[PDB]
């Protein structure tokens, strides 16, 4: 019943590969549905064509700012930022998919993919999914990050949508 979504990643416009995610709608339905709808584009806006603007090797890849492309933008499907749904799921290791935010109850569209265990984020960011296939593609993306997060090549979501 949990939905599956995919990203087709490109690097300076050249195809890299596909990452797919299980979204934990059984656990965090409002948060999963936001990410699912933004990935299909069915509200008229979403992730297609956006970039991963902040990548820190050994930590995480952050994206989802489809508005301002730099970490200052993005919006949810709900017409305003929305609440932290629950913190049932924890940041256990690589592949965890979690919401970026600007403090309590400020979820929009920005998310990150962990490339390590990041337990110090438990209770601050809502975990809502995990990489299902293509963790190797996230590992390839990670190599274009840097210590302060600036990417050395443009990492883009060339296409995205819902599988199955």
């Amino acid at each position: 019943v949990n939905p599956t979504v995919f990203f087709d990643i490109a690097v300076d416009g050249e195809p890299l590969g596909r990452v797919s995610f299980e979204l934990f709608a059984d656990k965090v339905p409002k948060t999963a549905e936001n990410f699912r709808a933004l990935s299909t584009g069915e509200k008229g806006f979403g992730y297609k064509g956006s970039c991963f603007h902040r990548i820190i090797p050994g930590f995480m890849c952050q994206g989802g700012d489809f508005t301002r492309h730099n970490g200052t933008g993005g919006k949810s499907i709900y017409g305003e930022k929305f609440e932290d749904e629950n913190f049932i799921l924890k940041h256990t290791g690589p592949g965890i998919l979690s919401m970026a935010n600007a403090g309590p109850n400020t979820n929009g569209s920005q998310f990150f993919i962990c490339t390590a265990k990041t337990e110090w984020l438990d209770g601050k960011h809502v975990v809502f999914g995990k990489v299902k296939e293509g963790m190797n593609i996230v590992e390839a993306m990670e190599r274009f990050g840097s210590r302060n997060g600036k990417t050395s090549k443009k990492i883009t979501i060339a296409d995205c949508g819902q599988l199955e």
